[PDB]
């Protein structure tokens, strides 16, 4: 036997970092959630136990503190370069570093109108996340994705024209309810290194921003014939936006809410035009995926 | 051996309702889910296999549903209030109805700064809840809560001055990070009937958003003593704004941040004054309660 | 306004132990989760900021620890009882003490048909729980319970003669799939004291183990018909074999599995007698609950 | 923009089947959750909204209960294997399907010694899990797997050795708690279509009750060097006992159970050689990867 792949690493590593404004006294707060994971020469780990060749991987988590502690830790996708890089420059062995980072939102809060020097809300469970590929000799591939966030539009989505034989029993509709939950995702160009990185770092908050905004618009306004078709329109107009992106890939759930015919009670009308009343299905669901790259 | 106390229903009931405006166009959505629990002559259900008794939990879920299309959904306390009623009204054996609701956020979206007529969003997992009992000859029992609602201050916390034996190992501090996620219940008065629950029904959510604000405001603005004294603060504001709440109820979990001594590496300097990077803590957590009530 | 009830402590505190029996070489591993919650003359702290009566939530987490080195942490409501003692006799001003522990799983392996040693197995997550609230001079009230048991039975479950009316739609049937999860708890007649429940000790574990057997047993065994008439005939039963045992409560879910109609696809027959092929539902469920004493 | 990758399809289709032997009365259960995702000439249903190329997900759920109606469950690689071919076969337009089962345990009750013939429980949250890719004209590729399989040995794990640098705080040990969860695949080499599938039934079962085996045996008697090196010695056995098995994969988090320093507290001796109470972490977790394939 042989070992034809090996990584390995530290996974849920919770970190807070606060920025204080000794001027203004306004602090800001960032939280996130990092996995470092390794390759490189390490075969013998597995096969001789030879531990000589680990990083351990504890020592990986105080990498993240002590990196976090001397860097900013903003953008992700910055920050994530600049740890996996450590990785591959520091240890001669190891030639690639794999980081993944989940942001958590910390939202200033408005009291009486005005934003708070200090004191944060976590509105909603939507993340900024980042996946950063450190690989020697090969640059560094960067994918960032927001997640998590879920919407809903109760008309102006439709669903007719598919094809129908011996297993179709869904009848076709031109108004339905649409509610999904959104992961995104971008893929930069390859870059070569951290100072490739660092110059374009203000386009990475700026593209999350636009990537957002070009979802919930899309979502909004489109007079969706599928989640298909819409889902491309909104990968198409991302790519329109930011030349260094070389792919968009969505993936989203068709999350279900089915009519309830009540005509069994009373005669009560509940389907079609007169549906008000309606069961959220909480699984199956459907899964619709598309990766959109330029011609 | 004797029924000692029965009650049995239907759990778990996802309910969507959309509300169409036919001038204006705009849609309101509103989505919950459901618990309805009876007691009442049930018991022989139990002892002698006796079905006769038994309204089965599958009508209950078809009552609910027919309830939400004949009746409005809000507030959640005033139909809470009428499906309650209803189970004893209806059935001359059953005495008492428990309904549990949890109210799902769906937000309108503001798309170029203009709210859309119909499409939401899911803007955090803060609930708004309500626990109605209907028990007959007894009037109508109503708690409504929040729940979910997560906040985090980055100073503006202290705790010193508790008590310190030889269990103790905790530093005073005169600055730490404070979060918690927040539940809050206010108990209403005793309520005679439907009719009484309909006569304050624009109370119900302008005292959710009166609690929601004053906790907020209170958490951000207050130089913390502890948990305790932070939280007793707020349920006397809440009392003081709204004569029929009788009683109001916190539970807090106190959830830790801790520093990280880096001082082994390089003397770097991250505790206390130099304090940047936290080490966010799962578990344990500390948990605080009270209920506060009129003198 | 005045504090009506108050009590803090600290949640989610994971503990394991282990025993290293030096003849054999065996050793046997505990772990589980506890919660301690004090109340007594700690309202200053809500009021008046007077952190001087807090034991801080961190020393109670310290005293978890110290108690499980120097004490059994087997039966839990041995520990239990030990641990809410402490509160109350070694703090004045505390006069009640609420214990919660969860018992996780650690199975010893089987290994070549033989017992290993020191390596072990989460056969399941089933829980053995206790709850023991110590109040000063009332003594010490314990309930213990297992939860998390899911079972299912494919037939010999019958529901049939329940009301009809018009929110009926419910068909009766004579035979259906049984599937609930169990919570089961058994309230102990109260103790005075540690002395007392040492006295007991052997009890503890009997009880339990007769408990689970008499739930699987008579689950398998009835020709259910109804939750209602099965689950009051578990609790009889144990209350039949344990006269120290005051109540029984059962709280369980019906988890329903839907017959599929597929006569739609070439007349495929699968429902009733031809039944083979069910759709699991994972909401909503029935809830059925009950608390069967003594006549 | 161009269409670079689509799959779509149904997401969490859980079904139950039951097995009735005539003769012996004796039932057997099958609950599974499945997901399929099919690919082919589905780029005008994104780009144009043609949705005439879409096989709704409606259908595929209604395809997934007919095949379970007509064709045996079990083992999942065939049953997996079966639904795939269908959709290839079935529609022109479609060439691959990617078949995802997990079969969650309904393990028959043992009841006064003796199998009940129609009762079962569930022992805990360990699955089986089968990935199948079926593509036209390439054949069919299997990857089988356990996962959710949680255990600790508390002695007879070592990590010493390893790298040691101005980022590490570990200390060397000869003697700690090794617990993880295994998720554990074994890939088969490509099968041309179903007929070869359906010539290696037997060796489904018993390759996964192989690799269980395995598992359990080498993380029982391994004087363990490290993580890396006690599942190295896992996979290489699996792929001795199967020819058929191109590769095994092994992912395991290593759970971290810190020792607890009593000596603050009358000197109590709860370190090293005395170690008894021990504080599990939640978080961070080591993750340690490795493919390992035939030389
Ligand atoms: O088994 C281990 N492998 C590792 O790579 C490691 N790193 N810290 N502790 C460890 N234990
Ligand atoms: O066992 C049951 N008890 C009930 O109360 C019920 N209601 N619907 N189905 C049911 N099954
Ligand atoms: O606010 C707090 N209240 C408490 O009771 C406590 N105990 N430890 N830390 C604490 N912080
Ligand atoms: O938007 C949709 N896309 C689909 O592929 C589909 N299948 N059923 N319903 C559907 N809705
Ligand atoms: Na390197
Ligand atoms: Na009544
Ligand atoms: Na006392
Ligand atoms: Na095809």
């Amino acid at each position: 036997s042989a070992v034809k792949a090996a990584r390995y690493g530290k996974d849920n590593v919770r970190v807070y970092k606060v920025h204080k404004d000794e001027k203004t006294g306004v602090q800001t707060v960032y939280e996130m959630t990092v996995c470092v994971l390794l390759e490189g020469e390490i075969e013998t780990s597995y096969t001789k136990a030879d531990n000589s060749v680990i990083v351990a991987t504890d020592s990986i988590k105080n990498t993240i503190y002590i990196t976090a502690k001397q860097n900013p830790v903003t953008p992700p996708e910055l920050f994530g370069s600049i740890l996996g890089t450590h990785f591959i420059e520091k240890y001669n062995h190891i030639h690639a570093a794999h980081v993944n980072i989940v942001c958590h939102r910390w939202t200033r809060m408005d009291i009486d109108g005005k934003p708070h020097p200090h004191s944060f809300i976590r509105d909603s469970e939507e993340k900024r996340n980042v996946q950063v590929d450190v690989v020697e000799g090969k640059g560094i591939d960067i994918k960032s994705s927001l997640s998590g966030l879920t919407v809903l539009k109760s008309t102006n989505s439709q669903f007719w024209g598919f094809l129908r034989d011996e297993y179709t029993t869904l009848k076709e509709t031109w108004d339905r309810i649409l509610s999904t939950d959104v992961d995104a995702t971008w893929q930069w160009k390859n870059f070569s290194g951290l100072q490739e990185v660092r110059s374009h770092v203000p386009k990475f908050d700026a593209t999350w921003a636009t990537a957002r905004e070009v979802t919930l618009k899309t979502f909004a306004e489109d007079n969706s014939a599928s989640v298909q078709a819409t889902m491309y329109k909104m990968a198409e107009q991302i790519l329109a936006r930011q030349q260094l992106i070389e792919t968009v890939e969505y993936s989203l759930p068709n999350k279900h809410y089915f009519e309830i015919d009540l005509s069994w009670h009373k005669g009560l009308q509940n389907t079609g035009k007169n549906a008000e009343v309606f069961a959220p299905q909480s699984d199956p669901n459907g899964l619709i995926k598309c990766t959109v790259g330029r011609s």
